[PDB]
């Protein structure tokens, strides 16, 4: 029996088998209905006629019968499987609602028909795929942020920090910035060419007033883009400072502590004796914190606010964009696994409510 | 970087790399010295007409340091073949192996092998990771003892394991014993290793052994031929099921004991009464000599004549359980989760030895 891992976020789903080093699929977490339902890239690609809708926001499921519609649109369409032969795992997001859980579950078992299935958090998957179980994560993805401190594999809930601020608010950054630069960046399709431009161009400086001095002086950090339409855009300053939100909210007009901070703060909301461990293991996860240059800067944002005599480490994996997906890999192909999922039989027996004593 | 795994039995070594789905080297746990300094393994076995043969490791737990060192050093030079100061190294250990043993092991690897990194794990709890589980009671018979662990969540429960004085060379030896009385001789050590191999390859555990002895009696059906090396021929009948029936019935070789059905019983019945149904539901037969064909199946009819009438049990008996510690081992040493959990040189430099309790559990 191979097991299937769906990782559901806020702008992707990240899908697969359990087993392999990468999802197999990967596609917008959109459903389209008539302006009878379009999901993902089809979605997308018929907006004109479409109204879409995002059932995850900030993480969280808000819109179930559009959420059934990407499950099976993920397992028909995508992987092309009959989801009734595998079990599945899930993910969630860090302060998943209890009730969410447990819809998850029933979803599951009772559309899907799955022999069995599990809901693990995000967060701890991806620091199990960098390689332990003790650590402090900053997960950034497409609509949310969030630092989670966990200690062999339980994650510290009162010490979880969510901002609201990640990869769609700095797309949307970026199309403000090179408009007011002078270029036009405003419809759907010129927002699609700006994230293109961010995930291509842009970086995080490491002394960013240093930087700005540096743009202002010289061409040294000027960038030539193609547009669609062959016409070649200059990037200068906007491809740091588009990412360089993160660490100021401000910019985008949030009253909110950067990334550094809101880091700082979860570990200093554990218990003293932990902190040691969370300072020394801090893992960057998702796509938003795939920037050249982040890992360096949180090391000196941390260095600058931890104890003088802290020692201090940024773990940042190459593959962090798939990170969730990759831990849930390996989880669910590990063979002590196998006794740990939810069977058919034992929700037959106990319900939904199950999911609450057999995952955590 | 690659870990190896190495499972120190009583009678034979196993040895490899993790990640790998079986050992790499397979060899008798032995040292010879002359009646070259030393002798390890094969070559010691071959040339024990001028050595005297010991055993290093007894009932699971290590005895002789010196012939352990030796172990080690084939083990890493001669069979694996690598520089030990280039790969993390798992071993394994018995139930309740002194902390004064998992130290000086400690202390041998980092300081005499001079690994980058070092772990023991309890051998019948990687057998039940390798089973697919973290729950479950396993019976772990190999060449020199027999146990019962029962885990629950990932842990030994100690004050709840059994041990059955007798394993594979006993088995051996009775089989010795009753094929000798069918007037075959068995005196050098290449005639002792025949019976070894008639017992691996033609032995199996009667469902209902009265039934199976009144059948072996009144035909040819259950007969089986051996042919050795030099021409001779081996013909045996009830001696194929008798041999492991000593499992169930230790009086077959003067011992007193509950047989490996009812240690396992006595095993759970030692368990929080609210654990017990997960244990009936989950024995994993380890060891090698569990390896007999229908074991599990009269497993499944001892216990259930034991057990509460409703109780659901099961015995899950995977096909390379001879290696399911090694395997156990191989799965563990090659997991991302794992690898913060190795004591590493430095933290030995920083505390000694008696790192190990602080890290291996
Ligand atoms: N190389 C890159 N550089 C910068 N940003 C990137 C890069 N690759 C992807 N992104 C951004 O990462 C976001 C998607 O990441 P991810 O899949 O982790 O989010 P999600 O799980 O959909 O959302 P969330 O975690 O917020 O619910 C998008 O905003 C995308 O533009
Ligand atoms: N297929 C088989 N059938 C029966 N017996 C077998 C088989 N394969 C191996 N054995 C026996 O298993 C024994 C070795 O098993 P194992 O490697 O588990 O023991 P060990 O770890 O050396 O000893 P211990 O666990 O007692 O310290 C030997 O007695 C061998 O003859
Ligand atoms: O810290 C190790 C424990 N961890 C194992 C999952 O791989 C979760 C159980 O608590
Ligand atoms: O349920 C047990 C969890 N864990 C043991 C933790 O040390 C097994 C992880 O492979
Ligand atoms: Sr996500
Ligand atoms: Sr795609
Ligand atoms: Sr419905
Ligand atoms: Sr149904
Ligand atoms: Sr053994
Ligand atoms: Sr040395
Ligand atoms: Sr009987």
């Amino acid at each position: 029996t191979t097991a299937l891992v769906c990782d559901n976020g806020s702008g992707l789903v990240k899908a697969g088998f359990a087993g392999d080093d990468a999802p197999r699929a990967v596609f917008p977490s959109i459903v389209g209905r008539p302006r009878d339902s379009y999901v993902g890239d089809e979605a997308q690609s018929k907006r004109g006629i479409l109204t879409l809708k995002y059932p995850i926001e900030h993480g969280i499921i808000t819109n179930w019968d559009d959420m059934e519609k990407i499950w099976h649109h993920t397992f028909y369409n995508e992987l092309r499987v009959a989801p009734e032969e595998h079990p599945t795992l899930l993910t969630e997001a860090p302060l998943n609602p209890k009730a969410n859980r447990e819809k998850m579950t029933q979803i599951m078992f009772e559309t899907f028909n799955v022999p069995a299935m599990y809901v693990a958090i995000q967060a701890v998957l991806s620091l199990y795929a960098s390689g332990r179980t003790t650590g402090i994560v900053l997960d950034s993805g497409d609509g949310v942020t969030h630092n989670v401190p966990i200690y062999e594999g339980y994650a510290l809930p009162h010490a979880i920090m969510r901002l609201d601020l990640a990869g769609r608010d700095l797309t949307d950054y970026l199309m403000k910035i090179l408009t007011e630069r002078g270029y036009s960046f405003v419809t759907t399709a010129e927002r699609e060419i700006v994230r293109d431009i961010k995930e291509k161009l842009c970086y995080v400086a490491l002394d960013f007033e240093n930087e700005m001095a540096t743009a202002a002086s010289s061409s040294s950090l000027e960038k030539s883009y193609e547009l669609p339409d062959g016409q070649v855009i200059t990037i200068g300053n906007e491809r740091f400072r588009c990412p360089e939100t993160l660490f100021q909210p401000s910019f985008i007009g949030m009253e909110s502590a950067g990334i550094h901070e809101t880091t700082y703060n979860s570990i200093m909301k554990c218990d003293i004796d932990i902190r040691k461990d969370l300072y020394a293991n801090n893992v960057m996860s998702g796509g938003t914190t795939m920037y050249p240059g982040i890992a360096d800067r949180m090391q000196k944002e941390i260095t600058a606010l931890a104890p003088s005599t802290m020692k201090i480490k940024i773990i940042a994996p190459p593959e962090r964009k798939y990170s969730v997906w990759i831990g849930g890999s390996i989880l669910a192909s590990l063979s002590t696994f196998q006794q740990m999922w939810i069977t058919k039989q034992e929700y037959d027996e106990a319900g939904p409510s199950i999911v609450h004593r057999k995952c955590f």
